[PDB]
RNA sequence: UAACGCUGCGG
RNA sequence: UAACCGCAGCG
């Protein structure tokens, strides 16, 4: 063999890295893809062998682009390097085209011995139907796709960013940016649920259950004519964001997050019915910020199904009647929901839906429940 | 004489308002354009006659622009109504078209009687050269052409927003974004200076003046192998914001307002020569804020000319060093100067420049009093 | 900020 | 946020 030395990475200046990798989705301005390459090998406890930073014009003839500047030099890489298991990782400014992704399926197939895993700041034309399908087939090729978050930008600052020692300075409405983003991707992405994970949190068993965590799937149906009709794009499900220092401090319940992404559907004036399946019953918060969703969208139907009712150590009852007092349906799932949701948005790998010990009980004892929270009136 | 009943305007919902008329100068996603009209009679104590909203598209087919709708109801409106001399203010949410340019000053030619007053939430296309002849043949057939301040925002919420009693509640950065208006429609209407307002600010006398304040005309060059060339563009005059609770509360000295103007030009990577004349050499804060502005602009290149040095309590010997030892090329105006100014930004009327007693004299001892404080010593 | 630019046809 | 949209050729 003969040995190539590492070559440092030569850094892009402060500025540069601020503008570009802002993750505000929606961002104009931005005519260069920046991306900062890692090779590493199957151990990630061994230091990185080489990082190199790309960059070019969005414009067509992907030839330029960053990622086919990116599968030039890995190929002379690879020639030149001993033939392993390797580990590329990506943080790219927008998500790649269809020519690129095409071209990037290509290689994988090709050099099977290489994994990549991509991080993209912002995702490019997520709603062109060709950027969705250029996503899939880098999916669909094996590669990893997922949204930078803070500790990425942080590593991304360390490693190709020419800060002089100084720590990586995070800009207003990160954790939301990233919030919108990872919700799209899994929109993208048609992200299946992990089974264990569904039949763990929507169980409604009454509150046996660990560290009390929100799951909600989510659906869109369009009116046609007293008739409601899917819309298969804008379906998915999120969990409520824990506490963090660096993302929402005090945590983001599921209900909050889901009322921050109807708004960036970009929805029309048509009438839209949007049927969510909550492992819990949304908080007295929760309750209150959908109250006021609704009574500032005309256009919105919400179809809130509760696998349980959390109890919010009071609360519980008063948000409810408010929630039911100011616009929004509220239903305990029976039988028939949980095999919807076990059916469209659990990875099921083909299996049919087994029915936990007591379902129909719990069915009705939590709609009985339900019923006499919103029948009990007060003057 | 048939009496006409005022015709009580149909306000337009806050949403819309606070939307469609802010005034930050580059703002997308706005397709139409909102005017607000009222007609007077030549007398602010007598309460308006008339007042319409008007909305429309802002793409051709300029027959359904709200200016030509605006022209077809007032002419029917004139033609109802005694025939005296009226005052129509606009408040449009952005600057007009070149069709309805011409239509505008087509109505005013054959409509003399007419005053038309344009105040704008922002400028439309003010880099196009055709949306700048188009504020040019309003401004010369007749029409005042303005940028909405606080007190114009304020009235038009009060007139024609559906505010429901509350009050008009101004959004993030509404001053810096006029004065940036207001400085770019100076430049394309090419506004002259009174000639008192000149003689009275820029007579080189040490101190004898008012409660002073700062004048700085400005105008750009760029290189072309080792000549300096004009930019008839991007040439003006501007004078320091006194503290306004709904402008700047402290205030903003001509220089500040000058480097904020800079950026606004979008200049390119070639080398620019931006030289003012201030009547007043900058404070302290200015110094220091256009030293950090040289050392941030590799290609702009500041030449200050300033008429007197003024005496900021103190510190006006070390701001003076620090500007000319960060970059900027300092001098005070001799007669060549000043008769410049004369020539250029002042609105002469014709009348040649009269230079005031003792002009030569002053400026000698300025420019010794400046070459004393630049060659003074450090250690 | 629905997100590279120029040149055009139309709505 | 250099700022209505679709279609079409090129950088
Ligand atoms: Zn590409
Ligand atoms: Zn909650
Ligand atoms: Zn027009
Ligand atoms: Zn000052």
């Amino acid at each position: 063999m003969k040995p190539q030395i590492r070559n440092m990475v030569e850094p892009m200046d402060p500025r540069t890295f601020v503008s570009n990798f802002n993750n505000r989705p929606i961002l104009s301005g931005l005519d260069t893809v920046w991306l900062c390459c890692e090779v590493k090998t199957k151990d990630p406890s061994g230091p990185p062998l080489d990082a190199k930073i790309f960059q070019g014009k969005v414009y067509p003839k992907a030839k330029y682009h960053p990622e086919m500047r990116f599968l030039r030099w890995f190929h002379k890489w690879r020639q030149l390097h001993h033939d392993q298991e390797y580990k590329v990782t990506w943080y790219v400014s927008w998500s790649p085209c269809t020519r690129c992704a095409n071209s990037v399926a290509t290689f994988l197939a090709k050099d099977p011995k290489v994994t990549l895993t991509i991080f993209v700041a912002r995702l490019y034309y997520f709603w062109d139907p060709d950027y969705q399908q250029a996503l899939r087939i880098l999916a669909e090729a094996g590669a990893t796709m997922k949204i930078m978050n803070y500790n990425e930008f942080q590593d991304c600052w360390n490693k190709f960013v020419d800060g002089r020692g100084k720590p990586f300075k995070p800009w207003n409405n990160l954790p939301k940016h990233y919030t919108l983003l990872q919700a799209t991707l899994g929109e993208l992405l048609r992200h299946l649920m992990d089974p264990g994970t569904f039949t763990s949190n929507f169980n409604n068993k009454p509150w046996v259950s660990g560290q009390h965590e929100t799951y909600l799937c989510y659906k869109v149906e369009r009116l046609h004519n007293d008739t409601w009709v899917p819309l298969n794009q804008h379906r998915g499900f999120l969990r409520n964001q824990a506490p963090n220092i660096h993302g929402f401090p005090k945590g983001r319940h599921a209900a909050l997050c889901f009322l921050d992404l109807i708004p960036f559907w970009k929805l029309d004036g048509q009438q839209y019915r949007v049927t969510c399946f909550t492992s819990w019953s949304p908080c007295f918060s929760c309750a209150q910020e959908m109250a006021k969703f609704i009574s500032n969208n005309e256009h919105v139907s919400l179809c809130i199904f509760a696998a349980r009712i959390y109890d919010d150590q009071g609360r519980y009852q008063e948000g409810l009647r408010t929630l039911h007092r100011d616009g929004a349906k509220i239903a305990m799932m029976n039988y028939s929901e949980f095999e919807y949701c076990w059916d469209t948005f659990v990875d099921r790998q083909g299996r049919p839906f087994q029915p936990w010990d007591g379902l129909d009980e719990h069915s009705q004892a939590l709609s009985g429940r339900l019923r006499a929270i919103l029948q009990n009136q007060g003057n």
